[PDB]
């Protein structure tokens, strides 16, 4: 039982595993581990009878490949997505009064360059987003971006220099970001996930350049998108402190970052921004468009809209 104990088992039925872990390693081990980790920290919250605080780096941009997703803006894969993670506050507010918080905390801004998406793209996706949680009526999801920092307050409208702040007080050098990458079975699944993303961005339907050149720029860029990442996850680990960590991204199970999914997926890496939600057997699903196409998939629109497709 514990009280600690039934907000992480909330949070267990959610997490995102390494795809490799899932057909043979042992899910108990992880838990096992998971516990001593998460406990205490949630436990500290429950204790002070403070309402428990969560922060996620997430909903940066769609990407940038018309391939990819249904358009720029937020969309049915974002709108699930965020009201679930308001009805799993919800569900911890059920048996501890003071309930629970998220705090998106969009990297869209934290990138510049490294994804391709300019910045009155991030500005759009930030302020769709915010409406879309007021008119889902989520009222415990909050939105934190990188122009909120009160230390870079005389920077907040200038991007460039947003982002150099984040970098001088937050990020290590290339050369370390690589090292520890090469440390862990972990940091290299991230790496060639990163990779993938960034590969998959660039291969637009009508791309016909070289898909060889294309891999080696993925390469090179993932490890500046990591440094940028972990710079700001570094940043809100000083802004927020006891914040449990949520992540879009599988994680060890030593780590203090817990990846949890938003809609049910097949690929633990897969995120809204990078998909299209999928009324399949009537139920919601999160998949790639291409695989959704190559199905035969058919595109739904409500209002005068792009929405999601249905099988």
């Amino acid at each position: 039982d514990t009280l600690p104990a039934r907000v992480l088992k909330e949070l267990l039925l959610y997490r995102r595993r390494y795809p490799e872990h899932r057909q043979s390693a042992s899910e108990a081990d992880e838990i096992r581990r998971i516990e001593q980790v998460q406990l205490p920290r949630i436990a500290a919250f429950i204790e002070a009878g403070e309402p428990i605080e969560f922060v996620l780096p997430a909903f940066p941009a769609k990407s940038p490949n018309p391939g990819k997703v249904l358009d720029s803006r937020p969309d049915m894969a974002e709108r699930l997505s965020l009201s679930f993670l308001n009805h799993l506050c919800q569900r911890i507010q059920l048996f501890y009064a003071p309930g629970a918080k998220i705090t998106v905390c969009s990297d869209g801004r934290v990138f510049g360059d490294l994804v391709r998406i300019g910045d009155a793209h991030i500005s759009a996706y930030q302020d769709a987003l915010r409406l879309m949680i007021e008119e889902i009526g989520a009222t415990h999801i909050g939105v934190f971006n990188l122009e909120d920092v009160r230390a870079f307050e005389a920077q907040r409208d200038n991007h460039e220099q947003l982002r150099q702040l984040l970098i001088g007080g937050y990020a290590e050098p290339l050369e370390s970001i690589r090292e520890t990458l090469l440390a862990s079975e972990e940091g290299l699944l991230l790496y060639r996930a990163i990779t993938r993303f960034l590969y998959e961005d660039g291969l637009t339907p009508d791309y016909q350049g070289s898909k060889t050149a294309l891999q080696r720029d993925a390469k090179e860029r993932a490890y500046g998108v990591i440094q940028r990442s972990w710079a700001w996850g570094a940043l809100l680990a000083d802004q927020f402190p006891r914040a449990i960590r949520l992540s879009i991204h599988p994680q060890p199970a030593d780590s203090l970052k817990f990846g949890i999914h938003m809609m049910p997926t097949r690929d633990d890496w897969l995120t809204p921004w990078h998909g299209v939600a999928v009324n399949t057997e009537d139920r919601f699903v999160l998949m790639k468009r291409s695989e959704v196409l190559e199905l035969g998939g058919e595109l739904v629109q409500i209002n005068g809209q792009p929405s999601h497709y249905r099988l």
